[PDB]
């Protein structure tokens, strides 16, 4: 569900600061820390310049008077190691860390009475997104560092908690703000500086790749405990891919890599479900748009194959591949040829899902000629003979993309020759996705004799009625008949040329 959110978001403490005070700075850089310590007096002075502070005797706010307010060529260096301090210990946790800081581009309200510092305007520079973690992270060190203090301190003091005294991630961001803009002058006053500064969304779609590498280590498992964490992650790329450009083709390839880990199991079995929702996954992967993929369908003719010696889950993957395919309608020819080898296992010979699917695989002339034959067969009316037509039928159906009008108006006449055989199951249900077929397929004169098939319901439907009459004084039988006489009117669904009407 957090993987849901993440993708929404794609469309007794243990502080941990870094060690400072053995890390070792080039003396160089202490000229730059001259520098930045400068502006920290001046800019200081300048806030105390903004509510009409001066310089006097002693500390007294009260007085509108500071000591400190003396100018920076006034102090000692020690002095000025009071605020080099954190500014030292800010760069010895950078140089711990290994952050470059480098020489690089060139370098850069009435007045009150006392010391006027005229400062350069620090607080205006834009941090890049990967300074601005920079930043985000040496505001972190100083929350570690200074919390770590406050916890080892309190905790010296017998004292219970802090609000500050939480992970840098926890809080509300003006709290990041507290010590970010902080940093920020840190980080600021380097890029104004124009000094090298380094540590030295997508993220989603990469660690989906990384995804992919754990998933080779799920092909090591394939060599055979962590594997069941890895197919709840399985389940995390289903509804990851329910969230669902060239990254993105090569996480499809990576489906494609899963889908043929997969494969290798295709000839506990919720598992396998979830593999049959990573072929839906699969056809996210056809949404993308090497030629490995192509490979997968070399399994599918051997695996057809199988079928000639007439297990089945891989040829329900095949059907979901093949609804992959009709996103290619939404939408190597030579492995399309092999899909064709498969169309033969097919025509050699339950199966008729996989059948759907090779209708699906659909998506020359001699194609016409053996769907002419086809129809010379549908002449004919076993029926599951038929059943294995319907994947002609709606292949005949994406042929249309003329005289498939009328030979779809033919086929109008094989749903009479449905109707004839519904005059009396379960592959009256598949001829009821082969009305699914004439849906797709979708005169009046046909559909007159279809109206005549009509009458035939309503003889059904009085000889029903009848046996209800009979009930007066056993309806399960002229239930179905129902049903299938439903299907009939989803026929007519497909007949909805109201306004010729």
């Amino acid at each position: 569900c957090l993987c849901a959110i993440a993708g929404a978001l794609p469309p007794n403490f243990d502080p941990r600061p870094v060690e400072t005070l053995n890390v070792i700075i080039p003396e160089k850089l202490d000229s730059f820390i001259n520098k930045f310590a400068e502006y920290t007096h001046e800019k200081w002075a300048f806030d105390k310049i903004q509510n009409n502070w001066s310089y006097g005797e002693n500390v007294d706010e009260e007085l509108k008077t500071h000591p400190m307010l003396r100018p920076y060529k006034t102090f000692s260096e020690k002095d000025k190691e009071i605020y080099r301090w954190p500014i030292k210990e800010s760069l010895k946790a950078m140089i711990a860390w290994e952050w470059t800081i480098e020489k690089a581009r060139e370098g850069e309200y009435d007045p009150r009475e006392g010391y006027n510092p005229q400062p350069p305007d620090l607080s205006g520079v834009t941090l890049s997104r990967e300074l601005q973690a920079m930043a985000e992270q040496l505001a972190e060190n100083y929350h570690n560092t200074w919390g770590r203090k406050k916890k080892q301190e309190l905790e010296a003091k017998g004292g219970g908690t802090h609000p500050l005294l939480v992970p840098y991630d926890t809080l509300t961001a003006k709290e990041k703000a507290r010590d970010r803009e902080k940093a920020q002058e840190l980080l600021k006053f380097l890029q104004m500086n124009g000094y090298a500064v380094t540590r030295g969304y997508f993220l989603s779609t990469p660690a989906k790749v990384l995804g992919s590498g754990g998933h080779a280590s799920n092909k090591e498992k394939e060599m055979i405990f962590c594997k069941l964490a890895a197919l709840v992650r399985h389940r995390v790329s289903l509804f990851g891919t329910d969230a669902p450009l060239h990254i993105l083709a090569r996480s499809l390839d990576a489906r494609t890599v899963m889908k043929s880990g997969p494969e290798i199991v295709k000839a506990f079995f919720e598992s396998a479900s979830e593999d049959i929702e990573k072929m839906v996954e699969n056809l996210r992967l056809g949404k993308v748009s090497t030629t490995v993929a192509l490979l997968p369908v070399l399994t599918t003719l051997f695996q057809h194959i199988a079928q000639h010696q007439f297990l089945d889950d891989v040829q329900v993957s095949c059907y979901r591949t093949l609804c992959s395919i009709y996103s290619l309608g939404t939408t190597v020819e030579k492995l399309r040829p092999a899909l064709g080898e498969c169309l033969a296992r097919l025509a050699a010979a339950a199966f008729l899902e996989p059948q759907l699917n090779e209708y699906n695989a659909c998506s020359t002339l001699p194609m016409l000629c053996s769907y002419l034959p086809r129809w010379w067969e549908r002449g004919p009316e076993p029926a599951l003979p038929a059943g294995a037509p319907p994947p002609c039928t709606a292949v005949t159906s994406d042929h249309l993309n003329g005289n498939i009008l009328r030979i779809i108006v033919n086929n109008l006449g094989i749903d009479e020759a449905t109707w004839m055989k519904r005059l009396a199951v379960s592959r009256a249900r598949p001829e009821l996705l082969h009305s699914h077929f004439i849906p797709t397929i979708g005169k009046r004169a046909g559909k007159v004799v279809a109206e005549e098939e009509q009458l035939r319901l309503e003889a059904k439907a009085e000889a029903e009625e009848g046996e209800l009459l009979v009930r007066d004084e056993c309806r399960d039988l002229y239930a179905l008949y129902p049903l299938l006489i439903r299907y009939v009117d989803n026929n007519r669904a497909h007949w909805l040329p109201n306004a010729n009407a």
